[PDB]
């Protein structure tokens, strides 16, 4: 008896003292004091404030540089278009939602908001896998006649959303479902309730395997054999002082982008840990959703660790900025 069920969600709320309301109907301020749905949404007003520009920066500057319009960086703009998915589709929701305490957009907006939210965190993620691929395709050469060019480029983008529509469209076609989430005013797949109907657990362990796992074990077999090729050349050229600068820089780049996935992937492994262990309490809608919580941000490191470090991108943003000088 942790939360109160109804038909298309479940708040995690106790309904003994009978307080507890549909989320889509009426303020959540059981779950949270209304100070604490104001922090959600001064969270969410920082996230677009620095999501929607850097983002969108990128897609102008890309306009503006012939240099940038590269089929490497193909899928650096579709990183840039998935973050604008979850800064307009998510952030900018959740900000309105917030300021009333529930979701005030009703079940099919649920299923809108959750799709829009997912879709834009998953052509992220594949993006990123994507890249991680590409890379090593063109470093490591692991196939013997072959050039990466524009077509490539396209399948790459395409697969990032397939593999996106693969996890966020089956919730609006009865495996797994979206219902309101954490304090109840954003939408998301279920992993709070065994909804038998939707057969969640299927898609919980499908999600696991195919949207968690597979994805950190590609990012890194890839740089890590993107990095032992690139020492191995520089081994053998050590008196090239330049080679050896960028086998440094090459290295530390791997490490920030393995550091910074790292740092979004190890919450909800830790999390599924901790629930998998101690199978036995309930849990706030705090807890299973603090990694949500802070992989938000992701919306506006990802393009500065991928885009603003980039030589390249840097030197034309600041030319834009700038008005066209410097
Ligand atoms: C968490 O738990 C709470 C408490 O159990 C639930 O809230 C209750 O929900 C029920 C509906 O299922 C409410 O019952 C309905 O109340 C209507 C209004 O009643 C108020 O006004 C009348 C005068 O009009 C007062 O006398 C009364 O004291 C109330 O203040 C009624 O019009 C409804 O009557 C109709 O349905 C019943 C059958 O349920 C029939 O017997 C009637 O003839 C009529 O057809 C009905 O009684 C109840 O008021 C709610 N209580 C509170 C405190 O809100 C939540 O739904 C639950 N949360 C979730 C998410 O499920
Ligand atoms: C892009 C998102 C749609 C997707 C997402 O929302 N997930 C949360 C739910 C999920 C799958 C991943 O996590 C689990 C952990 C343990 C057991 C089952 C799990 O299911 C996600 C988020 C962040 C990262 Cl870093 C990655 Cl790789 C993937
Ligand atoms: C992001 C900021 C982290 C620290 C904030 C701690 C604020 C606690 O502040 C307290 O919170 C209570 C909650 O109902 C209020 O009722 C009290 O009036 C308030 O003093
Ligand atoms: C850009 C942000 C604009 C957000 C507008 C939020 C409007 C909140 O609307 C308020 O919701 C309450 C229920 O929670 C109602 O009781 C109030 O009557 C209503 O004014
Ligand atoms: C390094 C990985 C970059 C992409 C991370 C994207 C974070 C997606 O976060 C996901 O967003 C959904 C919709 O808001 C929520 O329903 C999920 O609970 C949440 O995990
Ligand atoms: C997912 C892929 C992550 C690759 C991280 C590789 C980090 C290697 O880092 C290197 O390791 C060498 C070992 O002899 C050290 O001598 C170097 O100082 C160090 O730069
Ligand atoms: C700094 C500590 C933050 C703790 C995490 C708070 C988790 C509250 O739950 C939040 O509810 C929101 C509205 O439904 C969702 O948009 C967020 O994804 C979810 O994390
Ligand atoms: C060339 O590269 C620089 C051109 C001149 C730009 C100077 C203005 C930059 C100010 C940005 C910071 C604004 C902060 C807003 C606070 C919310």
């Amino acid at each position: 008896m942790c939360g109160t069920e109804g038909p298309n969600f479940y708040v995690p709320f106790s309904n003994k003292t009978g307080v507890v309301r549909s989320p889509f109907e009426a303020p959540q301020y059981y779950l949270a004091e209304p100070w604490q749905f104001s922090m959600l949404a001064a969270y969410m007003f920082l996230l677009i404030m620095l999501g929607f520009p850097i983002n969108f920066l990128t897609l102008y500057v890309t306009v503006q540089h012939k240099k940038l319009r590269t089929p490497l960086n193909y899928i650096l703009l579709n990183l840039a278009v998935a973050d604008l998915f979850m800064v307009f589709g998510g952030f900018t929701t959740t900000l309105y939602t917030s300021l009333h305490g529930y979701f005030v957009f009703g079940p099919t907006g649920c299923n809108l908001e959750g799709f829009f939210a997912t879709l834009g965190g998953e052509i992220a993620l594949w993006s990123l896998v994507v890249l991680a691929i590409e890379r090593y395709v063109v470093v490591c050469k692991p196939m013997s006649n072959f050039r990466f060019g524009e077509n490539h480029a396209i399948m790459g983008v395409a697969f990032t959303w397939v593999m996106a529509l693969a996890c966020a469209a089956p919730p609006l076609v009865g495996w797994s479902r979206y219902i309101p989430e954490g304090m109840q005013c954003s939408c998301g797949i279920d992993y709070y309730t065994p909804h038998e109907e939707t057969n969640n657990e299927s898609f919980v362990i499908y999600m696991f395997v195919v949207h968690f796992i597979i994805p950190l074990i590609v990012i890194f077999f890839c740089y890590g054999q993107l990095v032992f090729t690139v020492k191995e050349a520089a081994a053998q050229q050590q008196e090239s002082a330049t080679t050896q600068k960028a086998e440094k820089e090459v290295t530390r780049m791997v490490i920030i982008m393995v550091i910074a996935f790292l740092i979004c992937w190890l919450p909800y492994a830790g999390v599924a840990f901790y629930i998998f262990t101690h199978q036995g309490s309930c849990f706030g809608p705090i807890f299973m959703t603090i990694p949500a919580f802070f992989a938000k941000t992701s919306a506006v490191y990802n393009p500065v660790i991928y885009i603003m470090m980039n030589k390249q991108f840097r030197n034309c943003m600041v030319t834009t900025l700038c008005c066209g000088k410097n």
